[PDB]
């Protein structure tokens, strides 16, 4: 048993975000070209995936957090995290 | 035990595809800027990864589906899924 | 129990790299538009994630290799792999 990670990168820098699922929680570490710091994201999950896109002045990040058969989408859109509309089936 | 996901995004929209391995099968959910729908992809796997690239009028998606020690590549190239040439070793 | 993969793609080609964790080791397979070959990367891990970015003449790849609660970042920057500064917490 090992922790599970997901990574994304963006920008003219570039910047990196790494999400780690451990002990039922996903946390976030971010690289800005100088150092790693802990991001604001902290939500439940045992498995994580991520994707992102940069448009305008905002990175948009989507984190898919799964526990059991429930996957929750978390959305960063420039200045905050909110729960997304993702569902695994209709 | 939790389901396992992989996510990719593309386009001036953007669009998102999320692949989920559950019960030995990988299925696909897609976002088009308005809603989530179920994609055509349905192949066996217990672990999944994905990458994609947009060139021309087609998103090209590569899904790596693993069961045991066998990983199968599935290729979307604009208008259909086909098995790729990927092998894990020579 | 299945092997675990992570995939990234880049370039005007494009090229693909697929990393597989199996038996405690991560290995690398690469596609150049013609065939799959085995990459140089070979480091311990039970879980893997990846991201990459292309700037200049070099693909830059970051591989996050986890065993237990330890995640090690491996950095490709055009012509070699080195251990990165990533840590999971301060
Ligand atoms: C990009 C979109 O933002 C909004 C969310 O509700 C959707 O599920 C999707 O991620
Ligand atoms: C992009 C290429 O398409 C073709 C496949 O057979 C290769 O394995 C690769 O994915
Ligand atoms: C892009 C940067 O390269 C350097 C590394 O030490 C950092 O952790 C990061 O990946
Ligand atoms: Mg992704
Ligand atoms: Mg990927
Ligand atoms: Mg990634």
């Amino acid at each position: 048993s090992s922790v599970q990670t997901a990574a994304t990168s963006w920008g003219t820098v570039p910047s990196i975000a790494v999400y780690t699922a451990n002990n039922g929680k996903i946390t976030e570490r971010c690289w800005d070209g100088k150092g790693w710091y802990t991001g604001a994201f902290n939500e439940p999950g045992d498995n994580v995936s991520v994707t992102s896109w940069l448009v305008g002045s905002a990175i948009h990040i989507r984190v898919y957090a799964s526990t059991g058969t429930t996957t929750t989408e978390w959305c960063w859109d420039g200045n905050g995290w909110t729960k997304g509309a993702y569902t695994a089936t209709n």
